[PDB]
């Protein structure tokens, strides 16, 4: 995240970060619990995963450097990528992760609401997004879960700063046009979560965009609410 704030323990219990084991074991992606087994992310993170085996999710974490040998993760079952991703650039960029276990929910690991379809035209202006990613271009994981706080942005406005990429209905942008507050490296996969009413609905899953943080360069993010079926279907299977 670059222009963001420290996380506090507790106050993004929905995010995850999704680790590999292979070759050696990093983390690879933010992601979002959903429901009982299911963590939602996006399907480019899987580019390189061999299979299920390799994975674990940790959640609870505010810190990178609580994760140990003994520290409590979830394994993954299955991972269920949308069946019309191609790259995160031409959308659908989706998936599921069905853990071998369920979670038991606490302060520290809850699910996120997913969006109501009812609110699939609004514009939520308490959005944040977070992750463990670089503050720039060429930097590090950070340590400490970071927090910023982004204005969604039309998806009018957002094509006219991608001439070379089809902002679709399916995706949303978020940042500012003066730039300095975006999503990074290590942060793809978390999700732009929006308070609204009282409650945090999961409204983007961080996917892609040209650069970090830069000037009329929006950050896009798969717009969740356009898949609330494919979820309810994938995670009912
Ligand atoms: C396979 C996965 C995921 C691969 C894509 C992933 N990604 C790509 N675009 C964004 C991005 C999103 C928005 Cl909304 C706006 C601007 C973005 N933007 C533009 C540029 Cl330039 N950079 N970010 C975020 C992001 O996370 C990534 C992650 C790592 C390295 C490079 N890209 C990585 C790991 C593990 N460690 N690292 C470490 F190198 F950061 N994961 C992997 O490689
Ligand atoms: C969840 O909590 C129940 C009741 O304490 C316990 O029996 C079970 O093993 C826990 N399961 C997981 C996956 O943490």
């Amino acid at each position: 995240i670059v222009g963001g704030t420290a996380s506090v323990r507790g106050e993004w219990p929905w995010q995850v970060t999704l680790h590999t084991t292979s070759p050696t074991q990093r983390h690879l992606c933010g992601g979002s619990i959903i429901g009982n087994q299911w963590i939602l992310t996006a399907a480019h993170c899987f580019y390189g995963v061999e299979s299920p085996k390799i994975l674990r999710v940790y959640s609870g974490i505010l810190n990178q450097s609580e994760i140990k040998e003994d520290t409590s993760f979830f394994g993954v079952q299955e991972i269920i990528i949308h069946d019309q991703y191609k790259m995160a650039e031409s959308g659908y960029d989706i998936a599921l992760l069905k853990l071998e276990t369920t979670v038991n929910y606490t302060d520290s690991q809850r699910p996120i609401s997913l969006p109501s379809k009812g609110d699939r035209n609004v514009i939520y202006t308490d959005c944040w997004v977070t992750g463990w990613g670089y503050r720039k271009l060429r930097d590090k994981i950070q340590n400490t879960l970071q927090k910023a706080k982004i204005p969604l942005v039309t998806n009018e406005e957002c094509q006219k700063r991608y001439r070379g990429h089809k902002i679709t209905h399916k995706m949303i942008c978020a940042g500012y046009r003066e730039g300095g507050k975006d999503a990074c490296k290590g942060d793809s996969g978390g999700p732009l979560s929006c308070k609204h009413n009282e409650v945090w609905h999961l409204v983007g899953i961080t996917s892609w965009g040209e650069g970090c943080a830069q000037r009329e360069r929006p950050g896009v993010y798969t717009n969740v609410v356009e898949y609330v079926d494919w979820i309810l279907e994938k995670t009912q299977a």
